């Protein structure tokens, strides 16, 4: 039933693709690299986030129990605790920070399934992964773009499933700096610098940050009212953005992609007000991010936990 999991490689070898200092513009070239690079970290991290759909998708145990054994093999191999391998930029830290926001977010899934000796195994290797990927930031000179709230998400999940308070408060403050980034208008200043990708930026920031306020909703607090509801001046700016650039293209210094907004509506409608403005978006789904925990769409509907 359960496949073998693949073996976890202690060092992540990323490569940036970034052309431009706006960091807008892809080669194509190193873009590939990177992918080919990476193929085995997104394969593991689709492949979690996937059994872990399946255990909330009809509570299957083999569910749980496989996500769970994936987790335990990483866990026991130090998987993601070598070397981040730098090439052109910091893509590798960029990557274990996204890898542990995709194999946390599935930990806490099957939470409630996990024995004491898989938690004994799992719980120490995520708050390793975490401290690691905080200790990045406390370099003065890193601007904490959308990169801080990406890793925030993995820390604070690592913090809500493991139950380190440390963690959990090191999530807060990510979070808590996102919010208070929001510009009257619902810009935030260091995305807006993403010159044709600036509107993308917005949707990719706003996102982690939205998860993170369903992962404080799990224990009952209420994130989204910060600053007086301020992630609706962002959820706006980006859901406005989606349906027409014109206002992006105005404050910017170039034609933006257009956006098709992502799987972070599909918790919002539910949260916001008048869900109605969504629509269109939420049509665009299902929307699968492993990077956000796996299966948006089924986790709107039936909750990121089975058991509170």
């Amino acid at each position: 039933a359960c496949p073998a999991p693949p073996p976890g490689q202690p060092d992540i070898r990323a490569i940036g693709y970034y052309t431009d200092k706006a960091g807008s513009v892809i080669d194509p070239a190193l873009q590939q690299q990177n992918k080919d690079a990476t193929a085995p970290l997104d394969r593991y991290a689709a492949d979690v986030a996937r059994m872990s759909d399946d255990y909330l998708r009809n509570g299957d145990p083999a569910a749980a129990q496989c996500t769970l054994s994936w987790l335990g093999a990483w866990a026991d191999d130090g998987a993601m605790l070598g070397q981040m391998i730098r090439v052109n930029n910091d893509q590798s830290f960029y990557m274990r920070q996204w890898m542990l926001d995709a194999v946390a977010m599935a930990y806490l899934k099957v939470h409630d399934q996990a024995n004491p000796q898989q938690r004994a195994r799992i719980d120490p290797w995520l708050q390793k992964l975490a401290r690691a990927n905080l200790a990045y930031w406390d370099n003065p000179k890193r601007r904490r773009n959308n990169h801080y709230y990406w890793g925030g998400l993995g820390v604070l999940a690592t913090g809500l499933a493991t139950d380190d308070d440390a963690l959990w408060q090191a999530g807060h403050a990510a979070f808590q700096k996102g919010i208070d980034d929001i510009q009257d208008d619902g810009s935030l200043p260091l995305e807006m610098a993403r010159g044709q990708r600036a509107l993308h930026y917005h949707d990719y920031a706003l996102a982690p940050l939205v998860m993170m306020a369903e992962l404080a909703r799990l224990r009952g607090q209420d994130w989204y009212a910060s600053r007086n509801h301020a992630i609706d001046r962002l959820a706006r700016r980006v859901i406005e953005g989606s349906r027409d650039p014109a206002w992006f293209n105005q404050h910017t210094g170039a034609a933006q992609l257009p956006l098709q907004a992502s799987g972070w509506v599909e918790f919002y409608r539910l949260r916001s007000p008048d869900g109605g403005v969504f629509d269109a978006a939420h049509a665009r789904g299902p929307f699968h991010s492993p990077r956000l925990g796996g299966d948006l769409t089924l986790m709107a509907t039936h909750g990121i936990v089975r058991t509170p």
